[PDB]
């Protein structure tokens, strides 16, 4: 459905990833639950909101712990709508909004 809204990441499950990757993020050792972000796209909503090696561990206050869960999520939404995210951004636990401001008809 390329009408669902695209934050424009690509994602990578913290439960798939291998020790010397995990410690590269520099978390805390407690957080091990999660989705690294491994890129973003230009001019996409998540583009000045996230960064590249950030780790979310929620979307819209609720736990997210692989890239199918935050999909989930993110296509339970519409276009113009705004969510939340909780990431971990190093040892920095923060939280932040994107309004979702694009649909993946331009992706392929
Ligand atoms: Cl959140």
């Amino acid at each position: 459905q390329v009408e669902r809204p695209a934050l424009g990441i690509s994602m990578a499950g913290l439960s798939n990833l291998p020790s010397d990757v995990i410690s590269k993020l520099k978390i805390p050792s407690n957080v091990t639950n999660g989705i690294v972000v491994a890129s973003i796209q230009s001019g996409m909503p998540a583009q000045g909101k996230l960064k590249k090696y950030d780790v979310i561990t929620k979307v819209d206050d609720k736990e997210v712990a692989s890239p199918s869960d935050l999909q989930s999520l993110l296509y339970g939404h519409q276009v113009g709508d705004s969510i939340t995210v909780t990431f971990y951004r190093g040892e920095n636990k923060q939280t932040i909004t994107i309004k979702l401001t694009k649909t993946s008809k331009d992706l392929a």
